[PDB]
Formats: structure tokens, C-alpha cells, sequence
């Protein structure tokens, strides 16, 4: 009943997630609502980038899941959490991320661009918990219906893979904790990187992720490859 291409997800992710006909409908209805909203408002990112994160990663090659809130809201959003097009300045959140890598990861030097696609090809999944935002208004799609979808993805990665690392940054990312199997994975939590939980400055998530990865005979992430 559902043309799987209307789901926008790469097909490796369709089979991995193996959404029921019901959940595919639920997703299609949300996608339709977003389209209708685009007639009155500007929504970021473009419709064709909402699932960009599925096109960069085969789901089995995931090593690290990084989870954000909602997309950048002033043009910068690419479809990958925290990443920016080369047309745009590195926003405060990514500058702060780089500052932590600069301070913590040997030979990391801060790039003049904010493109995180290199992390994606090394098996870092850069996921927002809410995949859209109205231009200008931060958090403005918070209760529109993305949450079941991103929660479903996090659960499936946790159930289907072994020994991934999840870096959960800020309250909404951290809410997904109960979905991740404590006997198989590592979760590291911090306060959100933009200026209750541990401070982001000093969290050392990047070296800790790699420590865990190397320990499970998996290949590290080269965070400085950008």
C-alpha cells in the first residue's frame, strides 16, 4: 500500500527499521503535514534533506549515535545533526563541540568549515530528536510528531546492533536513555553544547567513545578527519 520511496529513508534503513504498514502511514501523514505547512511557512531543512542521515550511513556500520534536539533554525540545517553547509558560519553549538575536541583529542585542529559528513562515513549517526523547525522559532516543531520516529530509530539501533556508543546531549536526547539496552551499549550524557547533568566542557565523550570502541575490537572514530 505504501510506495516506500514516499518514506524518503534510504532503503537499507527501511529494511533495518522494518516499519509496519501502520508506522509507514503514520510517517507519511507527518511528512504530508510538513508539506502542507511549507505553503505558509519556511521549514528547515528542505523536504529532501529530512532523512539525509540515512543516505550517508549503512545502519550496521554505526559505531556512535550523537543525538541533538531540533534542526538549526536560520538556514544552516543540512539534514545531519550539528552539521552546516559550506555557505554558513559555524554556529555556537558546533564551535563549542570543536572546542571540546580541540581541548581533548590529540592532533585535532579546528576546521574553517562545519561539515560533519566525514564523521557520517566513519559510522557516526548525527540524529536530531525532532527533524524540523519553523524558520526563526527554535523548538517550534517540538510536539508535531517526530518523537515516536526518532525514539523508534534509537530503540532499533540498540536492539539490532551490539556495542554502540550513544552520546546524548541535553534534556530531550537524554529522555531516550530508557530505550537503550544497558547490557550491550555505552551511553554518555552531558549538558547541551550551546551556551542537572554533567558539564559539556570537560565531558571527554569523544575519547571515551573510542576507548569503548577499541575495546570491542571495533575501529575508532577519527574525529579530526573533517
Amino acid at each position: 500500500g505504501v510506495d516506500d520511496r514516499d518514506l524518503l529513508l534510504a532503503p537499507k534503513w527501511i529494511s533495518f527499521l522494518s516499519l509496519s504498514s501502520f508506522l509507514k502511514q503514520k510517517l507519511l501523514s507527518l511528512l504530508r503535514q510538513i508539506r502542507e505547512l511549507r505553503l505558509t511557512t519556511t521549514v528547515y531543512p528542505p523536504q529532501d534533506k529530512l532523512m539525509w542521515w540515512s543516505h550517508c550511513c549503512d545502519p550496521e556500520d554505526i559505531k556512535v549515535v550523537i543525538l541533538g534536539q531540533d534542526p538549526y533554525h536560520k538556514g544552516q540545517a543540512t539534514g545531519l545533526a550539528f552539521s552546516v553547509d559550506p555557505q554558513c558560519q559555524v554556529p555556537p553549538s558546533l564551535r563549542s563541540i570543536f572546542r571540546e575536541l580541540e581541548a581533548s583529542v590529540p592532533n585535532f585542529s579546528t576546521p574553517s568549515h562545519g561539515c560533519l559528513d566525514s564523521w557520517a562515513r566513519q559510522g557516526v549517526l548525527l540524529l536530531n530528536t525532532v527533524l524540523t523547525v519553523e524558520k526563526g522559532r527554535a523548538g517550534s516543531h517540538e510536539g508535531l510528531g517526530w518523537d515516536w520516529f526518532t525514539s523508534f530509530i534509537i530503540s532499533s539501533i540498540s536492539s539490532k546492533l551490539e556495542h554502540c556508543v550513544f552520546l546524548l546531549w541535553g534534556r530531550k536526547a537524554i529522555d531516550r536513555t530508557p530505550l537503550i539496552n544497558a547490557q550491550k551499549h555505552l551511553v554518555l550524557t552531558a549538558q547541551h553544547p550551546s551556551p542537572r547533568w554533567p558539564r559539556f566542557q570537560g565531558c571527554n565523550h569523544f575519547n571515551l567513545a573510542n576507548d569503548y570502541l577499541t575495546r570491542h575490537r571495533r575501529e575508532t572514530v577519527d574525529w579530526g578527519l573533517l
